[PDB]
């Protein structure tokens, strides 16, 4: 329980030669981060797997249900998964740097404080998704297809606050560096997510309906298993002391530093599909649409190992922040950027080396094997991006840094990036290749500001602000 973190902070406490003081704090951070990125990276593959099996379930009874499944997941509740990561930012570095200040008592007072806040954050995203039927004509769908989505985003109505309840946990085990028994109930969940969605969609015919029922409630078998174990836990014994009216005090404290990464979500969700949009209004859109997607997709399968990383770098430096482990979070902060910018090397390698294979998995065609081909180079730079910026944030929302990444990540890509893909793919006559330049732009603007503010960092400043943020929380 924060043992190693000690022993590492002491290592670099030496005499010893810098290179082998190098080697074996290296090799105590190595495993501390791989006991912390790899379950990270098996919870998200189960839990998108299940959103991927209730989009197949639900669209083997027509395409009229695949549409349903599809423009509901990316559609409404896209816009609704990353107001509830937003949210559980603040619990996130708050649970992190109280655990290595040994405040075990308040990590459950966080727990509850969160899930209150995201419960109420979940009122308004219910009757978006009542109205999600005239949303969607409002669009342009068809009446059939908007009415099919509405009844599927209808059966995704428990699925909201079943995100209030589950990212406040997450982040509360993830502080304490317990992750592995979130990635093993969702490994049975999802048995029993692709049994019973085979059951009541097969043999009881609640069709699309159904299906994003048992969606919502195999989200909501995890949030049940998540919190008997905190209650029967032994490693939790300290950290959750049980439900608190305390709770209920400072609601507006916690949202005012969880806003920041809330706008930061639902606006790069926005974003990325602005850049979809304006991908149609480009010169011949016919090829652009798919062959970006193609990318993006690529993009968004190699961003779930990215992701593992994102919440190895947070606790590491919420961990350290709050133990007053300051060469320590400096070194974490270095080694998780390292060893996640050579993952995002052999990335983009495999990308670059099947160029022309990966297009045709997606879609079979052959002017887009060659315009995904002549885009993999960009693709290449992206994924390469793509290793470092979600780590340089995830060290970010460990130091409670979430409105200043807010405040560059939207200014970079709305207001650089966005603008620079327009120049270069509308004016500039660049298609494709314009805009996908100048979302590169907007993430190498965005990357270099942050290297340039974490390596400048005094992380004598950083562990103080940690403990002014514990000790005023612990007032209130
Ligand atoms: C849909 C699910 C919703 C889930 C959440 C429902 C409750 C939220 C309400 C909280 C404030 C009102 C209740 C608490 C009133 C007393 C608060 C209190 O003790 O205030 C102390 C004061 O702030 C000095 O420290």
């Amino acid at each position: 329980h924060g043992g190693s973190s000690e022993l590492e902070e002491v290592l670099s406490d030496s005499q010893l030669p810098y290179f082998r003081r190098l080697r074996y704090a290296s090799w105590i951070e190595f495993q501390l981060l791989y006991r912390l990125a790899a379950p990270s990276v098996a919870v998200y593959m189960i839990n998108n797997a299940m959103s991927m099996s209730t989009r197949i379930f639900s669209g083997q009874l027509g395409n009229l249900q695949l549409a349903a499944a599809s423009l509901g997941n990316q559609g409404i509740q896209l816009f609704a998964y990353g107001l509830m990561l937003g949210m559980g930012s603040a619990v996130e570095t708050l649970c992190g740097q109280a655990y290595g200040a040994h405040r075990y008592e308040m990590l459950g007072v966080y727990l509850q404080r969160a899930t209150v806040v995201l419960s109420l954050t979940g009122i308004p995203l219910a009757v978006v998704y009542l109205f999600s039927k005239n949303i969607l004509l409002a669009l342009g769908e068809s009446k059939l297809v908007a009415s099919a989505a509405a009844v599927f985003v209808y059966g995704l109505i428990p699925q909201i606050f079943a995100y209030a309840v589950n990212f406040p946990i997450q982040k509360f085990l993830q502080s304490q560096s317990i992750v592995a028994p979130s990635a093993f109930i969702s490994l049975g969940t999802l048995f029993v997510h692709i049994l019973l969605s085979w059951v009541v969609v097969y043999k009881i015919g609640l069709g699309l309906l159904g299906a994003s029922l048992v969606l919502s409630f195999s989200w909501w078998i995890i949030v049940v298993a998540q919190f008997i174990y905190i209650l029967k836990s032994e490693r939790c014994k300290a950290t959750w002391a049980g439900f608190r009216w305390e709770a209920f005090s400072g609601l507006w404290q916690f949202v005012k530093l969880s806003a920041g990464s809330a706008v930061m979500l639902c606006l790069e969700t926005w974003y990325f599909q602005i850049l979809v949009l304006l991908s149609g209004l480009l010169k011949n859109p016919e090829i652009a649409l798919a062959s970006i997607s193609v990318c993006l997709a690529v993009n968004g399968l190699m961003f779930m190992v990215a992701v593992g990383f994102n919440a190895a770098a947070s606790v590491r430096v919420s961990n350290e922040l709050g133990a007053a482990h300051p060469k320590s979070a400096a070194f974490s902060v270095f080694m998780v950027t390292f060893i996640s910018f050579l993952i995002a090397v052999v990335e983009a390698i495999i990308v670059l080396s099947l160029r022309n294979v990966i297009s045709y998995a997606f879609t079979e065609g052959e002017v887009v094997a060659k315009e995904v081909s002549s885009l993999c180079p960009y693709l290449a730079v992206t994924l390469i991006l793509n290793g470092i910026q979600p780590v340089l944030s995830g060290v970010a929302v460990g130091c409670g840094w979430q409105a200043f990444v807010a405040y560059v990540n939207v200014g970079c890509y709305y207001g650089v990036g966005i603008p620079l893909g327009c120049l270069l793919g509308f004016k500039f006559d660049f298609g494709a290749k314009g805009i996908w330049t100048g979302m590169i732009g907007g993430t190498v603007m965005q990357t270099i500001i942050l290297l340039w503010v974490t390596f400048s960092t005094d992380w004598n400043k950083e562990v103080e602000s940690a403990r002014k943020r514990l000790d005023k929380w612990e007032n209130l």
